[PDB]
């Protein structure tokens, strides 16, 4: 697997806006958002909240569509 996802770098309290030090890259499995998308998640904000080492699912961020 090469494939890395966002995962969570720290606990991401509910409705939360993300910043980079939230955000780690890592090839985890199931595959969640892109690594690469890691620049475009800035300011959205988060519908629950993701504890340390949760992979950042397109269900969790308000308005991700990508």
């Amino acid at each position: 697997a090469n494939q890395a996802s966002v995962v969570a770098n720290q606990l991401i309290p509910i409705n939360a806006a993300l910043t980079l030090v939230m955000m780690r890259s890592e090839v985890v499995t199931p595959v969640g958002i892109p690594a690469e998308d890691i620049p475009r998640l800035v300011s959205m904000q988060v519908n629950r909240a993701v504890p340390l080492g949760t992979t950042l699912m397109p269900d969790m961020v308000k308005g991700y569509a990508a």
